[PDB]
């Protein structure tokens, strides 16, 4: 990894992880946590994750209860994280959090529109499918100009490897990034703990993870995907813990708000 890896001390590395846990639960004053996220007909899984997460610890260590902070301008800001809509690198976003800083949603709203994410939407949204939309432009002020530019940032930026760290780190911490491999299988989960079983490869997903649990003797993660509530369970799905999972384990990527 281009970050360093997440080191803990000793009294963190004691703690008895509880059998389950789950982030909104663990900090119920932090109202982004459960908010589902829509990535729109864009690859941008790599900010959109970035950016909820962000938002997250944003209350669970920064002293901030509500701020969203914009994927938008993560995507289209950040253009050495990789290329915007066209997918990208969650390491490279955490350090742009570090090292540059990102504003907030209301500054910088996500410039595209709901749509249904492989299958018809009981809200009447269009099909992903139907919509051509390309990385915009980077902008350094806010979309309504007469609102301030308040651009927020990490003070330190890290990695995480393996179900321990994953579990501490989020623990103390709460929710961060994470990538897996996607299959079709995967397309249309609904329910259950999720194990590749079939289908094709179709590319690096990157999403948020929020918790953990043991569901009739498998461990699973709790996930927050991208493709608003309509997909899966109410947005999340669970997928298997212990053995990497479609590499889901292989590197999560985190950091403190200041
Ligand atoms: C991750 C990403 O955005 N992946 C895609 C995705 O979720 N999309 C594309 C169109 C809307 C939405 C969908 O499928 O409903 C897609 C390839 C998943 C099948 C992005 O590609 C990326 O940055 N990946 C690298 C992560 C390390
Ligand atoms: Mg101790």
């Amino acid at each position: 990894s281009i970050l360093p890896k997440r080191r803990f001390t000793e009294e963190e590395a004691r703690a008895p992880l509880p059998s389950s846990f789950d982030s909104a639960e663990a900090w119920p004053n932090c109202p982004t946590i459960p908010q589902i996220a829509d990535q729109s007909a864009c690859g941008s899984c790599w900010a959109v994750a970035a950016a909820s997460a962000m938002s997250d610890r944003f209350c669970t260590m920064g002293g901030v209860q509500d701020v969203h902070i914009s994927a938008g301008d993560l995507l289209a800001c950040c253009s050495d994280c990789g290329d915007g809509c066209n997918g990208g690198d969650p390491d490279r976003a955490w350090a742009y959090f570090s090292s540059t800083g990102l504003v907030s949603d209301y500054c910088q709203p996500y410039p595209f529109p709901h749509c249904s994410h492989h299958s018809k939407s009981k809200n009447g949204y269009p099909p992903c499918s139907q919509f051509n939309f390309d990385t915009p432009k980077c902008d350094y002020t806010c979309d309504d100009p007469t609102i301030p530019v308040v651009n927020y940032r990490s003070w330190t930026s890290y990695a995480l490897q393996g179900e321990d760290d994953y579990m501490r780190e989020l623990f103390f911490r709460g929710p961060f990034e994470v990538a897996f491999d996607v299959y079709e299988d995967f397309i249309a989960y609904n329910s259950g703990v999720y194990h590749h079983v079939s289908g094709q490869y179709l590319g690096g997903h990157a999403v948020r993870l929020v918790g953990w649990g043991t569901s009739n003797g498998v461990p699973y993660w709790k996930i927050a995907n991208s493709w608003n509530t309509e997909w899966g369970m109410d947005g999340y799905f669970l997928i298997r813990r212990g053995s990497s999972e479609c590499g889901i384990e292989d590197g999560g990527s985190a950091g403190i708000p200041l």
